[PDB]
Protein backbone atom coordinates (compact mmCIF):
# COMPACT_ATOMS: atom_id res chain seq x y z
CA UNK A 1 0.00 0.00 0.00
CA UNK A 2 0.97 3.66 -0.37
CA UNK A 3 3.33 4.90 -3.09
CA UNK A 4 6.52 6.96 -3.24
CA UNK A 5 5.84 9.23 -6.21
CA UNK A 6 2.76 11.22 -5.18
CA UNK A 7 3.52 14.94 -5.39
CA UNK A 8 6.68 14.78 -7.50
CA UNK A 9 9.39 13.25 -5.25
CA UNK A 10 12.06 15.11 -7.21
CA UNK A 11 13.19 18.51 -5.92
CA UNK A 12 14.41 20.07 -9.17
CA UNK A 13 11.45 19.76 -11.56
CA UNK A 14 12.46 16.28 -12.69
CA UNK A 15 10.33 13.67 -14.46
CA UNK A 16 8.92 10.84 -12.35
CA UNK A 17 8.63 7.35 -13.83
CA UNK A 18 7.68 3.85 -12.68
CA UNK A 19 10.00 1.49 -10.80
CA UNK A 20 10.07 -1.69 -8.72
CA UNK A 21 8.78 -0.78 -5.28
CA UNK A 22 10.62 2.52 -5.67
CA UNK A 23 10.50 5.91 -7.38
CA UNK A 24 12.12 7.02 -10.63
CA UNK A 25 13.38 10.60 -10.36
CA UNK A 26 14.86 11.69 -13.69
CA UNK A 27 17.14 14.63 -12.89
CA UNK A 28 18.53 17.07 -15.46
CA UNK A 29 21.54 16.29 -17.71
CA UNK A 30 24.59 16.66 -15.49
CA UNK A 31 22.90 16.87 -12.10
CA UNK A 32 23.31 14.97 -8.82
CA UNK A 33 21.41 13.81 -5.76
CA UNK A 34 18.83 11.09 -5.13
CA UNK A 35 15.67 13.21 -5.27
CA UNK A 36 17.11 15.53 -7.92
CA UNK A 37 18.29 18.47 -5.81
CA UNK A 38 22.07 18.35 -5.37
C1 LIG B 1 11.05 14.45 -17.98
O1 LIG B 1 12.46 14.38 -17.77
C2 LIG B 1 12.96 15.52 -17.04
C3 LIG B 1 14.43 15.29 -16.80
C4 LIG B 1 12.69 16.80 -17.83
O2 LIG B 1 13.41 16.77 -19.05
C5 LIG B 1 11.20 16.94 -18.11
O3 LIG B 1 10.96 18.08 -18.95
C6 LIG B 1 10.50 19.22 -18.31
O4 LIG B 1 9.27 18.90 -17.66
C7 LIG B 1 8.73 20.02 -16.93
C8 LIG B 1 7.49 19.52 -16.21
O5 LIG B 1 7.51 19.90 -14.84
C9 LIG B 1 8.43 21.17 -17.89
O6 LIG B 1 7.96 22.28 -17.15
C10 LIG B 1 9.69 21.56 -18.65
O7 LIG B 1 9.37 22.54 -19.63
C11 LIG B 1 10.29 20.33 -19.33
N1 LIG B 1 11.55 20.68 -19.96
C12 LIG B 1 11.58 21.02 -21.24
C13 LIG B 1 12.89 21.57 -21.78
O8 LIG B 1 10.61 20.89 -21.99
C14 LIG B 1 10.69 15.68 -18.80
O9 LIG B 1 9.28 15.75 -18.96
Amino acid sequence: DVNECISNPCQNDATCLDQIGEFQCICMPGYEGVYCEI
